[PDB]
């Protein structure tokens, strides 16, 4: 599923991401925009053999099992394919674990490079939340 901007903002707010660990909703929408272009089915392979999955491009070396990333942890205890569902629940639950892991949202390279320090509130403007 390819979400709309406000549609995803509303879904993320419902799943508890607004101000989760201090990160306002616009941060999460910004990160999803640049990680996946709001596409739950996005995948990207990395040089180390791991693959990033779903709306928040969660990585298979640490967070999910895709059966082909040798020596990987499955810290969210889910198959990576669960992260491609039109229901973002699994991605949000796993993202909450990632952002609590110490480095905050810096774990998402696109958030670091394209969202951090910008006016992220712009990502939820006009949305009925
Ligand atoms: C969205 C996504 O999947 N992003 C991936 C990043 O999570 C990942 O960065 C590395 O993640 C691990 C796991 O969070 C980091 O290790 C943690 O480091 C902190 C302190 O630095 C420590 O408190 C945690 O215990 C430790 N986790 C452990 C030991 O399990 C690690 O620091 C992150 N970055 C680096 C450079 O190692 C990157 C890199 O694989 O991939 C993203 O896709
Ligand atoms: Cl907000
Ligand atoms: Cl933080
Ligand atoms: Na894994």
């Amino acid at each position: 599923k390819v979400f709309g901007r406000c549609e995803l903002a509303a879904a993320m707010k419902r799943h508890g991401l607004d101000n989760y660990r201090g990160y306002s909703l616009g941060n999460w929408v910004c990160a999803a925009k640049f990680e996946s272009n709001f596409n739950t089915q996005a995948t990207n392979r990395n040089t180390d053999g791991s693959t990033d999955y779903g709306i928040l491009q969660i990585n298979s070396r640490w967070w999910c099992n895709d059966g082909r990333t040798p020596g990987s942890r499955n810290l969210c205890n889910i198959p990576c394919s669960a992260l491609l569902s039109s229901d973002i629940t699994a991605s949000v639950n796993c993202a909450k674990k990632i952002v609590s892991d110490g480095n905050g949202m810096n774990a998402w390279v696109a958030w670091r490079n394209r969202c951090k320090g910008t006016d992220v509130q712009a990502w939820i403007r006009g949305c009925r939340l």
